[PDB]
């Protein structure tokens, strides 16, 4: 109602799988919420911030948000939003990595809540052990190979090429929905722009197994320059301290481009309509005093490495 | 050489991956060769029996056959030659399918041998313990979906529909071969005319992981009049006596048309080429004393039920 009102009104909702269904059950109860996220890397980055933010924002609304670590997936690689095949990671390296992504994460939601404290889970946990057979059978023949080429992710690579691999991640990440619906009642999925075909797959496969449940996305962070939003000279901006520091983290966001600014307070922070408003008048009155730009550095640096971080980036700066 | 030059005399060559290179090796080492069956019923059939026999002419020729029970796989099901998604059958079902089988199976091949004894196997343990994470990257990497969509039992069913489960088949029989390259020096699949893009594919996964093996498929057993082999309107003629019995059996063969006549003797006897010859000769001179219609009931029945059953056949006529 007013939770989905005031992300419509921040650029935080790309689609939705019912609109009005979804209003009606954020409105009338708790809502168990669950995003994932694939260790592709020892770090998370700011590529990763829109769908974390969002997750804590339906949080203080007073839902539950769970946090999905892809120990399984990550082994296997979402086509989604790719355009090239990517290399198998080691079980050790997918292992290793899904550990520090684990304590990520728990730095932007809050588990001493009582009625909504988040949960950190990993699907190794269910996919790890299930065998071939029950995989082909209780997942596979839910869905047909027409459903499935006709998907954003496979349709977007069959020319390009797509491994069987890649071409089945969307029937791993459909169970994830599935099993978590089951055992944690969770109602609604969300994701980045591209996740919408694997969280639509989650969604066909509760229908066929119990015939109720929503996917949100998140829409693709833009730039007005028409260039990719992270893409950095100085190459990714992490959220480890020790691969970006405060100060770079701190400098990224100072350097946001006035046309950009105003789009990026109300994606990447918590100040309200009205101050972000201000912010606007004075972004138009006083341009070269860079308030919004500031304010933003602040906020997101407060946000990925608290007070202390922000004190010596400032310092430093 | 004069094995694959008398299989083919006898029209039991559909297709071969590369002749000159398996007539060679054929010519030059005891071969292991393997045909797989899938336990679709609690009776293998008449359906059977051409890939069964073909076996048994490679072990009289001093090659080694394994015959692989399909007890993973039948818990799949192969669209190959199949118009229509099938129905999944129980573990249950299936697991007791395959021990009757394997009893069928036995009584076709030699034991006893000493250089080329047989070998029943059994899929399920090899694809039983095999974890769907494992699969997709060891299996599945390897296969592109451009591959696997050209493919006649899935190019033959994209529109008529086909699920992800029996689509991902060919994987495993794939996969199957590769086992028993490795486990057993197997070279040489062999199977009806549409298990084609399954063999391929199996050697396929082989150069892919290796970098040698051969495929063969028997051809579509036919009738002069174009109706489908086996196609009686009592229902299939089974190979378990219980269901067919010898009389029904012999029946059957004693009824063969005497423009299919010569074409069975060649396909499911072990008489030699003159043998066969000199029945043409007499099936074109005296076709009403039905002597080639006989000569192939005795032969069949005996070679699947034995002489004693072959003499009630006789007496009950
Ligand atoms: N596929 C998502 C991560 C993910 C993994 C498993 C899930 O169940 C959900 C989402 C990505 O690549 O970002
Ligand atoms: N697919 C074959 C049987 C089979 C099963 C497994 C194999 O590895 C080989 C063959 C059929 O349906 O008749």
């Amino acid at each position: 109602m007013d939770l989905l009102a005031e992300l419509q009104w921040r650029g935080l909702v790309n689609q939705t799988t019912d609109e009005d269904g979804l209003r009606k059950l954020l409105n009338e109860e708790r809502v168990t919420l669950y995003c994932g996220f694939d260790p592709t890397a020892d770090s998370l980055h700011i590529g990763h911030l829109a769908s974390i933010l969002t997750m804590r924002r339906f949080q203080q609304a007073g839902h539950r948000p769970i946090a999905l670590v892809g120990g399984a997936t990550g082994l296997i690689g979402d086509p989604s939003g790719k355009k090239s095949e990517r290399t198998l990671n080691a079980k050790e390296t997918v292992e290793a990595w899904s550990a520090r992504i684990k304590e990520q994460l728990g730095r932007f939601l809050d588990f001493e809540a009582d009625g909504n404290p988040a949960k950190i889970k990993n699907n190794y946990d269910w996919i790890g052990p299930l065998d071939v057979i029950t995989f082909l059978r209780d997942v596979g023949k839910h869905f047909s190979v027409n459903y499935m080429m006709a998907k954003e992710s496979v349709q977007s690579r069959i020319e390009t090429g797509i491994s069987f691999t890649e071409f089945s991640y969307m029937m791993l990440q459909a169970y994830d929905f599935l099993r978590l619906y089951e055992t944690e009642g969770c109602r609604l999925q969300i994701g980045g722009s591209d996740q919408w075909g694997n969280i639509t797959a989650g969604l066909e496969l509760i229908r066929k197994t119990k015939g109720r449940a929503f996917g949100l996305t998140i829409p693709l962070v833009t730039k007005a320059d028409g260039t990719k939003f992270g893409k950095t000279e100085s190459g990714t901006i992490w959220l480890d301290k020790e691969k970006t520091s405060p100060y770079e983290f701190y400098q990224f966001w100072i350097n946001t481009d006035d046309r950009d600014v105003i789009r990026y307070l109300k994606y990447f922070t918590f100040l309200s309509k009205e101050e972000i408003e201000a912010l606007e008048q004075e972004l138009r009155e006083a341009p070269e005093k860079r308030a919004a730009q500031k304010t933003l550095a602040e906020e997101v640096t407060k946000l990925v490495h608290g007070e202390e971080a922000l004190r010596q980036a400032i310092r430093i700066s």
